[PDB]
């Protein structure tokens, strides 16, 4: 059976939640549904970002980067897959699977995921970044309601899962420490209680799991087995061999069509093979926008669906004026978060006037929308990792760095404004009195930040 087929590459970057769907044009589209999440966190990593950054890479630095990561992680995505889960979307050291099911379910399935979780630390005892230097992950688990929101316009589309159970799932993995399987109240609350013995949180009522200790006559893999008669695209039959139905898809130029928006350009040039497969692993000078727009209510897809749709649009105009373009949009403990990145799109003069111009705009149009309550907005520059990250069957492009982080956190703990690096406030060749130097704040994940600022901007107001 030949397989590599254009629709078959597209779909490797994409879940079976968008591969499989049927969705009207409608924008933005909203979807319900049950089940359960594992977000999955990798340790010892701002530690490769230095390693691989350093002069002894010999100018290969974002090669074995690439390299050593996706070793990793795509034996992480292996098991997910192996275990019917669904890899939503990874970025950096982290990645989101989802186990969909009814909620009749939802109690069996749980312990399938917690078994897969188990399996995902057994990967890790006994392994090395270098000598040294453990690698260990951290899983949380929620389970519950879940919102599918979809949104963009006529050739670009982005999705998000929204609600109570996203919410919790990046708790649980926050109080997470390595070698920890961490599970909110409700999936705690949900799962067989019989099986799973748990020690509490302190200051918590999420719960760690100790042990999986099924009665003496369980037998996991039929009980699985018995789990994937649930399961609408567990392979099977012939197709049995195959981690994903969807390395089956057979052209169809309307689903194409539909998924290809899903993707960036310079990778569906890569899978048209029109561009060297090599040409996306590189260490690159960027300048990254993090637009972050918190709501009253973050489980509500009825609610910030059109707010987030209505800023889309303005985001993708002014970005598509200025050279930008988005790469991930993400929905963090507050808000939607758009990361945006400029280089890397044209390598233009006057990238950093224009990724501060650009910031600006985005503010004051997205200030003036209805459910945004606030908007923040974070700008750092300089060298960041970029590539597809993954397995060969579930995989997708990302960018990881410190500047990544930096404008991440600008933008939250520096709500309300649109904040700047030195780096882009010296190379931005615009006066200084359209910047105010900002209080120095401790920051988690970043050491030295250096000088902030904020964009003040051009009049007084
Ligand atoms: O901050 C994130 C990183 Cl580093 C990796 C991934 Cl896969 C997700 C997030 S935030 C986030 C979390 C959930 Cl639970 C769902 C979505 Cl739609 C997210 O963007």
């Amino acid at each position: 059976e030949f397989q590599d087929w254009p629709i078959v590459r597209i779909a490797a970057h994409l879940p079976d939640l968008i591969v499989y769907g049927h969705f009207s044009p409608e924008r933005p589209f909203m979807d319900y549904f049950d089940g359960v999440l594992m977000f999955v966190d990798i340790s010892g990593f701002t530690a490769m970002t230095e390693k691989f950054s350093s002069a002894m890479y010999m100018d290969r630095g974002a090669e074995q980067l690439v390299e050593i990561l996706n070793y990793h992680i795509s034996a992480i995505v292996e098991k997910v897959l192996i275990f019917g889960g669904d890899i939503l979307k990874f970025a950096g050291d982290a990645l989101l699977a989802l186990w969909r099911v009814e909620r009749k379910q939802l109690k069996n399935i749980i312990t399938v995921v917690i078994k897969c979780s188990l399996e995902i630390h057994g990967l890790f005892e006994t392994q090395e970044w270098e000598e040294g230097l453990d690698i260990r992950v951290k899983i949380g688990l929620a389970a519950g309601h879940i919102s599918m929101l979809v949104f963009g316009d006529e050739t670009h589309s982005h999705f998000l899962v929204i609600g109570q159970a996203v919410d919790d799932v990046r708790l649980a993995q926050n109080m997470a420490q390595m070698n920890d399987v961490i599970l909110s109240p409700n999936c705690w609350q949900l799962c067989d209680r019989s099986m799973i013995e748990i020690e509490s949180v302190p200051d918590q009522r999420a719960v760690k799991v100790n042990f999986l200790k099924p009665p003496p006559n369980f037998n996991f893999d039929e009980f699985f087995t018995k789990c994937t008669t649930f399961m609408h695209y567990y392979p099977s039959g012939e197709h049995k061999n195959l981690l994903r139905l969807a390395c089956t898809l057979k052209p169809d130029p309307e689903l194409e069509m539909s998924l290809q928006k899903y993707v960036m350009e310079s990778i569906l040039k890569q899978i048209d093979n029109k561009q060297l497969q090599g040409y996306l692993s590189e260490l690159r000078p960027v300048t990254i926008v993090f637009v972050n727009l918190m709501f009253e209510d973050q489980d509500k897809a009825e609610e910030i669906g059109p707010a987030i749709q209505d800023a889309y649009m303005h985001i993708t105009s002014v970005l598509k004026i200025f050279q930008g373009q988005i790469n991930k949009v993400f929905m963090f403990d507050k808000g939607c978060s758009f990361l945006c990145v400029f280089g890397f799109g044209e390598k233009v003069p006057d990238e950093l006037t224009h990724a501060l111009e650009c910031a600006m705009d985005i503010f004051d149009f997205c200030s003036q929308v209805h459910k945004i309550q606030t908007v923040s907005i974070g700008v750092a520059s300089g060298i960041v990792f970029c590539g597809i990250v993954g397995h060969t069957v579930r995989h997708e492009y990302t960018v990881i760095g410190q500047k990544v982080n930096l404008a991440a956190r600008m933008m939250m703990y520096y709500p309300g404004i649109v904040t700047c690096d030195s780096v882009t406030y010296n190379g931005s060749n615009l006066p200084a009195y359209f910047f105010k130097e900002l209080p120095k704040k401790v920051m988690k994940g970043v050491a030295d930040s250096g000088p902030l600022y904020q964009y003040w901007g051009r009049t007084e107001k």
